[PDB]
């Protein structure tokens, strides 16, 4: 409320960077306690003597390091590509998948090697051209939570902008987007926030900025020109589901009513959930009423990895087609990009 850490890690080599330099210049000159680590993947000593500890403590530490990884990954359905700038999150919602996703680990990571990632965007970005190539900043991160902290995300829109063939967009959950008000965008940046029914907010949501919060970031963003965009996701059946995602757009439409939102996207996710998601959650969060019961859900297999749970087809449908109805009456002309 902005994000600040209470314990830093710096990989050695990260000073070697204008961004490693300023933060190691920064965090000192705060007096917060900074360690060092061989590598940002291998960060020993966080306090904590239980797991739920290690947990909360590792979701206030930063881990400053050098991006080695070189391939960008896919992140379709959303972009062509996830950008690398940043991993990790101080949010703890319940339901969060990227504490389940192969390698993931609960402390903040940002690169400093910007130089070496944006190059590396160009060249994907060449391969393609002239079609367009879009770059997801928040695959694995609140990339734009974090962003205050170091600006890597103004750098990245910048960048972009630049591009002929480019283009970017992230999502979050957070408010504090006051630095990036007056980037050059060049109309190349999509500005999305996630949004959600009272109950899953309420219930599922804590560490992250509110509904109004939220909606007050996209007034912003839209009024600096950024596209703006939608996020409902976790998509969750709950008690009188239907009737609280109805009041969601309801609720959404009278926040941004004025604005032009004839360029409006929504994307819809489903709640999905792996294996071993439910020792894992309630081991961090043990009063959560999240329901895991995996014998009301349909699995979809792993191809390299393991798979998850979604709802199953009729459900899923369900879903698909009653949020698509509220988003013909609420927002006519406003695009829904997938449902997944
Ligand atoms: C990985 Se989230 C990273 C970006 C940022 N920290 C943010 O929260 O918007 C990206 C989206 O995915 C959703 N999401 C998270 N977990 C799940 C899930 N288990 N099932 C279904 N959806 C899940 C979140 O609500 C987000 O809308
Ligand atoms: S804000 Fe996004 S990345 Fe952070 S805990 Fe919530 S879903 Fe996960």
């Amino acid at each position: 409320k902005p994000f600040v850490p209470k314990l830093v890690y710096f990989e050695p080599e990260a000073l070697s960077y204008p961004l490693g330099k300023e933060l190691y210049e920064k965090f000192t000159q705060m007096g917060i306690k900074i360690r060092e680590t061989t590598s940002h993947n291998q960060v020993r000593g966080i306090p904590g003597e239980t797991e739920l500890a290690r947990y909360r403590n590792a979701k206030s530490t930063l881990v400053v390091g050098v991006r080695r990884t070189l391939k960008f990954d896919s992140s379709k359905p959303s972009a062509e590509y996830a950008i690398p700038l940043a991993t990790g999150c101080m949010g703890h919602c319940h339901y969060c998948y990227l504490q389940t996703t192969l390698g993931s680990k609960p402390y903040i990571r940002v690169y400093v090697n910007l130089d070496d990632i944006f190059a590396q965007a160009q060249k994907y970005i060449n391969e393609r051209a002239p079609e367009i190539t879009r770059f997801e900043a928040a695959s694995t991160s609140d990339i734009v939570g974090i962003d205050h902290l170091t600006h890597s995300l103004k750098k990245a829109i910048e960048f972009i902008g630049a591009t002929d063939y480019g283009r970017l967009r992230f999502v979050t959950k957070y408010e504090h987007v006051d630095h990036l008000l007056d980037a050059r965008h060049n109309g190349k940046t999509r500005f999305r926030f996630s949004i959600n029914s009272r109950y899953v907010i309420n219930h599922f949501e804590p560490g992250t900025s509110s509904f109004d919060g939220r909606l007050a970031a996209a007034r912003k963003v839209a009024g600096a020109g950024y596209k703006l965009g939608f996020v409902v996701a976790p998509i969750y059946r709950h008690e009188g589901w239907e009737r609280g995602y109805f009041e969601l757009f309801q609720e959404l439409a009278r926040q941004l009513e004025g604005m032009d939102l004839s360029d409006l996207t929504f994307e819809l996710i489903q709640h999905r959930f792996t294996k071993p998601a439910k020792r894992v959650i309630e081991q961090r969060y043990p009063k959560t009423r999240l329901d895991l019961d995996e014998t009301k859900r349909k699995y979809k297999w792993g191809r390299y990895g393991i798979g998850k749970y979604v709802y199953r087809d009729e459900e899923a449908k369900e879903l698909e087609d009653t949020m698509r109805r509220y988003i013909e009456q609420f927002f006519p002309g406003a695009y829904v990009q997938y449902f997944t």
